[PDB]
């Protein structure tokens, strides 16, 4: 089960994502990671970290301990994260969930998350893997090509029984 090279060849080598990974849908915990600089784990995971909570006016109104896996599972399961989706220490917003999206004869729950000048696709397979695919608009990447890349990989995971 040496997953990191598989993530790399599917999501990073193809050039549409700057980093990627897979998490267990049961708990949101990333178990595989890869990146364009071979430090995928730093891009996909950070141990629980304190962050600002934000009021409706966008201002900081307190603090909260973030467990990244919890935020990933929330985004996927609920289409909602109370304090943002945090991946590798970076905050994203849930911008567009789609349940049961049809791709290549299979359905996937997808959640698009955005940050400034980049984003992340979270794609759940029938067997409870979550593909995580990150793109960086500063690296000439875009949400469309990265989504297709993420779907192709999710479907490979599906066809492989994950």
């Amino acid at each position: 089960s040496d997953w990191d090279p598989v993530v790399k060849e599917w999501l990073v080598d193809t050039g549409y994502c700057c980093a990627g990974g897979i998490a267990n849908a049961e708990d949101g915990v990333v178990f595989a990671a890869a990146a364009d600089d071979d430090d995928g784990w730093s891009k996909l995971y950070k141990d629980d970290h304190e962050e600002d909570t934000i009021g409706e006016d966008g201002n900081a109104c307190g603090k909260v301990s973030i467990n990244e896996a919890s935020t990933i599972k929330a985004a996927v399961d609920d289409g909602s994260a109370p304090n943002g989706v945090w991946i590798g220490g970076q905050k994203y917003k849930v911008v567009r969930p789609e349940k049961g999206f049809e791709y290549n004869d299979c359905t996937f729950d997808i959640t698009m998350c955005a940050r400034s000048k980049g984003g992340a696709h979270l794609i759940k397979t029938p067997n409870g893997s979550i593909v995580i695919a990150l793109y960086d608009e500063e690296k000439e990447q875009d949400k469309g090509n990265s989504r297709t890349s993420a779907l192709a990989f999710a479907e490979y995971l599906h066809q492989s029984g994950y």
